[PDB]
């Protein structure tokens, strides 16, 4: 009787409660007009759909913290411990300054 | 007449335009074959469905920037201000080096 009453085969499969993946694609298209949402409903959105779906919900991509560069904000590693200076001569004061410089160089806080 | 024409109860509920949550689960299964997409359509995907849905669209999880460790890339906090050195003796030069070391230690740029 459903064959006598309905022409569309995707509708008929829905009414029989047995749909193929192709029937589901067509039925999704009857229910939703946004192309990026249709991409989501397929379970296999295109690259363009993915970008647009994130825009649609205001979502970001997985963020990876980059190392600091001389031009670009980034993360650093924390420098090793450095002892306060008790230098009473120039040679030692210079030794202590250099220890700080190397620590900052080691942590990528300053350039080589 | 629909009772005389169709055997499937979930199809019949669809044709009456009145579906329960159970009818909707069954109708989803007639329309879509991918198990992870069926999880999404339920509104309550399992843990496995969630992982697979993200894979399906190439999405990442919420990213949290970890602190730098000696083995693993991470973020740092920016060090406090440090004055350029005008030291003319060793004691002062060492004092200034140590000030840099403590600043880098305070910001977790180098280890204690």
């Amino acid at each position: 009787l459903q064959d006598l009453l309905f022409s569309d085969g995707n509708v008929k499969a829905f009414l029989q409660a047995t749909t193929t993946d192709e029937n589901k694609t067509a039925l999704q298209q009857l229910l939703v007009s946004n192309a990026d949402v249709l991409g989501l409903l397929s379970g296999n959105p295109t690259s363009d759909n993915k970008i647009n779906l994130r825009t649609m919900i205001g979502a970001g991509v997985p963020y990876s913290l980059p190392a600091a560069t001389t031009t670009t904000l980034g993360g650093v590693k924390k420098g090793a411990a450095v002892t306060a200076s008790t230098a009473t001569d120039v040679a030692t004061a210079v030794k202590d300054l250099n220890s700080l410089i190397t620590v900052l160089k080691n942590a990528g806080i300053i350039s080589l």
